[PDB]
Formats: C-alpha cells, structure tokens, sequence
C-alpha cells in the first residue's frame, strides 16, 4: 500500500503455535539443553549424553502435535476435522442439514363414492415414484401435512398437497432427565420434525414454521453431538414458566419424535407418480399432475447429502453478522441457504433503486434454470418472518447466459476399455464439475481453456480438444425487449447475433391437397444484426419477407441491400425490414417490432434464443447474470464429436 | 510345444450399432480340425483388435 500502517494480516496462526519440522526441534532443545544452563555435567557418555537428546525430542515433536492440534479445532476458521467445525457452528445459530429428502406439489384429481364435503386427506398418504433413471424400482413419498379439499360442480376433488421423499418413524421414549435422547441414524432432515411431547405442539426454537410471538415455553432444542446421530434436549425451566427457558418435561412424560427416512438425494428424477392410496371412499381418480405451475420443470428438488466442510465455514462465520434476522443483502444470501438451502445454488440478492422496497433475490436451483412455484412461495415465506417488516422479498431469478460448445475431444481408439456411451456421459459430469466449481456463482468469468483442461482430464486416451463457442442469451416476452436492455456484457463480434427460428401466420389462406385448407403457418422468418459502421450503428433486421403482409407506408420500404445482412435460406423473397439498434461497443440490442407495426398474432409462441457468438475467448459477466451450463434439462445445445485416431 | 494358428475374418454384428465394437483376449472358439468330423479342440483370439 501506501502507508506502511495498513499492513496488518489476514487470519495468521501466530509463529507459538504452527509446530516442528523434526530437526528445527533438536537445534532449539540442543541450544537449551547444551547452553544457558548446563555446560554438560552429564554422566552418560560423549555420544550418549548426546544422542539422548534426540530421544526426548521425539517425544517433543510427539507432544508438539498430539497434544497441539486441539488448538487448531479450538478455533473455527483453522479447524479441520468436520467435528469440531459442526459442534462449534450451532453456537452460531446454524446446524449444518445432516440430508434432505425431494419436494414437490401434486395436484390429486380423487374423488369419494359419499360424496361428502370437505374430503380430507391425513398426513402420511404414502405415495411411491420411479425418479427416472429408466423405470424399475420406486422410491417413496409422503405428503406429511393436512390439506382439505372442495367439491365444485361435478363431483371430483382437487386435494392439492406436497410431499417429501421417506417415510417416517416415530419411537416414544420415557424422559430421565439424565438420558441425552438421539436417534443415531443416519437421516432425518432437521428442516422436517415434530417433536410432540405427549399433549400436542412443541413448535421448538432453532427452526420456526410460524415464530408465534411470545408463546414462551414449549421449545426444545437441536444440534449435534458429534458422531452423525442429533441431540434433542430441554431447557432449564421449572413451571412451578417460571421466569424465562424451556418447559421441560416433568421427571416422567411420552416424548414422541416423528421424523422422515429420507432415503437419500438419488430421488431427484421424480417425473410419474402413483396413487398407492388406501384410506377410504377417495378413489385415487389419479390425473396426477406432477408439475401443475408454470414453465419447464426438472422434476423434485433437493436431496440433500451432508454439506462439504468448505461449505459450513462461510456460512459459520457469516451468522454472527446477522442474528436470527435478515436486514441486509448479505443475509438474504445467508437465509437463503442451508436453512432453506440445497434447493438453490447461488444467490446475489439486490435491491433495485428505482423500485423501493421489494428486496429482488436471484436463485438457480441445483435442479437447474427455474424454481418453478411452490418452491419459490416457500422461500418467500420463511423470509418475510425474520425479514425488515414493510419491504416484501421477492425472487425474479436472474437473468440466464449460457454458451454453446460444439467440442471435439479426439481421442485414440488403441487404449480405452467402455469406448464410446460411457465417454461421451463421462465428457458431460467433467464439463459440468468445471461450472460447478468455478463458474457457477455470480462475478466468476469462464476460459474455455479451462473447460478443456477438465476435458482433456476425462480419463486417458483423450488427447487434444478444441471447440467454438457461442454465448446464448434467451429473451423472454420477445416482440419487443426491455429498455436499454438483452445486453450481453461481452463484445459481440459483429456479423453475428443469429436469429432463432420463429414462423408466420396469416398470409391470406393458401389452401392445400387433402383436407379443405391450412392458414399458411409455414413461412418462417429470423433476425440477423448485419454490419458494423462508422461508429456503433449496424441496425438489425427481422427477416424474410415474400410480399403482401406489412405496413409499408414512407417510414419502411424494406431494404438493407444485397450486402451483409446475411440472408435465411427459403425462397424467402428478400426485403429484410430494418428494425432496431444494437450499439455494438457498449453491448446493447434493441427490437421493438412495433417499428414495422406487425400483430404479435402473427408470430407464434415467445422466447426464443439469439446467441450471438463472442470476441474474445473469456466470456465476462456482471449485474447479476450467471453462466451456468446445465446439460440434463436442455440438451438443445450441446454437441460433441468423439473422431477417433488409430495408431 | 506349439499350438496351431490361424487368421479368421468375423463377419458379426451389434445391435446396438455402435461403432469401434471391441472382440477381447479370449472368445472362446472351437474346431474340428477334421478327420472326418466327431470333437472340436479349442480356439483363443489372445489379442485385441477392433472392428
């Protein structure tokens, strides 16, 4: 820097601690022993009275670890061993999610043979689901709370309910007062407990559902106790409450857990669903529609498995600057995370100037693109009760760019064992372990070399890759794109930004063979951003145009010459229609159809990609938009060639 | 000792379609190495290949 006062240091174990190389430890005990002191009188020998110094710095550089290492798990930020960094995170206010187990919302179309009102349907109702890897084998599910339903017009139910991955169990236990009750497997999401004890209720402390203010007694506690198996416990009340603390049992009482097995995250396919329903008259109508919401659906989310050491420590730390409550931007991320975490892999909650209130929060699911709903309502509500009361949170997701690879990997016939398959899906998990790690999160840019550094790391006989790229950005509404919006951050090398695919209606009728007439739906069209100019200019074009169809008037007359403005291949007629900006040095594109002054009827269905390929290799990024590749969901734009070479 | 030697061209193919099929050390064959018919012996590729 510039003043030396501002040196200072990051996190330094001191030099008392750190601990001996061997030799360093006989040169210090030397010095020790043979100066300041002695001046040997030893009755051993020349050598012996020697080497026996050696032989207790053994036990130095023994006692210098076995006995120093408990200062390295005392503290958090330097501990290893998983143990110590948990046990020491919960007075933190933490817990660190031993498992999770897949959620989803299914709307069941049952009805009864009574015909009654207000069905109900009781809180296991056990389901079982395939998660596709192929078909054979289920898994299981449980709704585990409540709901009701109605019946309207014709007799039919829609019990809306969502559902967890296991089972359940539940064992009763007599409370000792001096019996540290656990459970000791393995399981059980600490997000989903009950915990009644033999009335009713126990709402707990560490994690509220509700918050209820005031209610006083009735909590109970949750935290580790090392060794995977969770510690239940009670406070140091009396209720002869008597001043402040948990109720506690009295010396004798039923403590019922009740908690989910869990099986495990493998269950993220969910897709089809079955009844398995036996209750009463409800007749398991089925219809079941798993993703009854909104756009594309991955199936069930979460799964859980316990969270990496890497993982605890940020999070650790980071909850002392907030207590139980969330009035900053950097506590959203904390709150949104493995409280309700799992289901989201990255954050960046902002606030917008323009818009007060309504703190925004960005999410990708591990799942991939979408929350969906029901998911998202649920992180908006475990929110809003610990949030700053007058602003309402709110997820817009954030805005997507992926890339489109196009690689081959060359590799050599002569020494692999499963061939093609099983490289061509070991390809996929390597590239996907490089988002992941790296540039899965916000701020973080990708190289393309790095992509192929764990390429070329897939197992042996690939050797070399190499590949294009191209930056795919998908407007959402289409037709028009946002003010000073669809920008991409990087420079877009001009003569690019190519179209999608689009379509046309209208056009008169043009009636076909066969049956009686058709509304001429074929007839495509496509955007194309043509050339650079004196400075930014290049305009941008909506496409091919055979006649008829437009509002010419003065303010068109279709044109951008024979130049570029490269043409799509149709018959097509040319007379591409001039349509908006795109400034190319500061990266901005501008549409508004509305120019030409067509009817959005004559387009069909909206988002549709444009991914316009870069200039530089590094791809960049800022203002809250990722990039993020995510194969399983989209393959639309992954392709990868395996050619071969035979030495 | 010694062992008889022959080169073989297999006409087979996958249903999985899939291309470079592999034909391991082994593959048990058999042959009569006839006089007149009755018993086969053994055959063993030993190494390799591709298709």
């Amino acid at each position: 820097p510039v003043n030396y006062q501002l040196t200072r240091t990051a996190n330094a174990i001191p030099e008392i601690f750190v601990g001996g190389t061997f030799a360093e430890i006989k040169q210090n005990l030397i010095e020790w022993l043979n100066g300041q002191n002695e001046f040997l009188d030893y009755d051993f020998e020349g050598s012996r009275l020697n080497v026996l110094c050696d032989l207790l710095a053994y036990n130095t550089l023994y006692i210098q670890q076995f006995g120093n290492a408990a200062v390295y798990e005392s503290f958090m930020r330097t501990a290893n061993l998983r143990s110590s960094v948990v046990q020491a995170a919960q007075d933190n206010g933490y817990l660190p999610t031993s498992k999770s187990a897949a959620q989803t919302e299914i709307m069941l179309t049952c009805t009864d043979a009574l015909n009654r009102n207000y069905i109900t349907i009781p809180r296991g109702t056990r389901f079982l689901a395939y998660a596709k890897d192929t078909s054979v084998n289920p898994y299981n599910f449980v709704s585990r709370e409540d709901v009701i339903a109605i019946r309207d017009k014709n007799n039919q139910y829609f019990p809306r309910l969502k559902l967890a991955q296991g089972r359940i169990v539940r064992t009763e236990i007599i409370y000792d007062k001096l019996t540290p009750i656990i459970i000791y497997d393995k399981n059980i999401d600490r997000n989903q407990v009950k915990l009644y004890v033999d009335g009713a209720e126990w709402i707990n402390w560490t994690r509220k559902s509700m918050v209820h203010a005031g209610s006083t007694s009735t909590i109970y506690y949750m935290r580790e106790t090392i060794d995977g198996n969770t510690e239940f416990y009670f406070g140091e009340g009396e209720i002869s409450a008597n001043y402040i603390g948990g109720l506690k049992p009295t010396q004798n009482s039923t403590i019922v857990i009740e908690y989910i097995s869990t099986n495990g995250a493998d269950a993220n396919g969910a897709v089809g669903f079955s009844y398995a329903d036996t209750l009463t008259n409800i007749t398991v109508i089925n219809i079941n529609e798993n993703p009854n919401d909104d756009p594309d659906f991955v199936g069930a989310d979460g799964g859980g498995d316990p969270e990496d050491i890497e993982r605890i420590r940020e999070l650790g730390t980071i909850k002392r600057e907030t207590q139980q409550r969330c009035v900053t931007a950097t506590d959203y991320d904390t709150f949104v995370s493995e409280r309700f975490g799992s289901i989201i892999q990255a954050v960046q909650t902002f606030t917008d100037s323009t818009k007060p209130g309504y703190a925004f929060i960005a999410a990708k699911p591990k799942s991939g693109l979408y929350l969906t709903t029901v998911q998202r309502e649920d992180i908006k509500n475990y929110l809003k009760d610990y949030n700053l009361a007058p602003i309402t949170p709110s997820i817009i997701s954030p805005n997507y760019l992926f890339i489109k690879t196009n690689l081959k990997v060359t590799y050599a016939l002569n020494k692999l064992q499963e061939s093609e398959q099983w490289l061509e899906g070991q390809i996929i998990d390597k590239i996907d372990r490089y988002y992941t790690e790296d540039v899965e999160i916000f701020n973080s840019s990708f190289a393309k070399s790095k992509m192929l550094t764990y390429v070329d790391d897939a197992d042996h006989s690939v050797i070399g890759s190499s590949a294009t790229i191209q930056m795919v950005r998908e407007v959402q509404n289409f037709y028009k794109t946002p003010e000073a919006g669809i920008k991409y951050n990087n420079q877009i090398k001009d003569r690019s930004m190519e179209s999608n695919t689009f379509s046309f209606n209208s056009g008169r009728k043009v009636v076909n063979p066969d049956t009686g007439l058709e509304e001429d739906v074929l007839y495509d069209v496509r955007i194309v951003s043509t050339d650079r100019d004196s400075k930014g200019i290049g305009k941008v074009i909506i496409g091919p145009f055979a006649s008829g169809d437009v509002t010419e008037n003065e303010n068109i007359q279709p044109y951008t010459g024979n130049d570029f403005n490269k043409l799509a291949n149709s018959d097509g007629r040319d007379k591409y229609y001039v349509i908006g900006e795109i400034n190319y040095p500061a990266d901005v594109i501008y549409w508004n159809i509305a120019k030409i002054n067509l009817t959005s009827e004559k387009f069909e269905v909206q988002t549709i990609e444009l991914y316009s390929d870069p200039t530089d290799d590094v791809i960049f990024t800022r203002d809250g938009s990722l990039i993020v590749f995510e194969n399983d969901l989209r393959p639309q734009y992954l392709t990868i060639d395996l050619e071969p070479i035979s030495q």
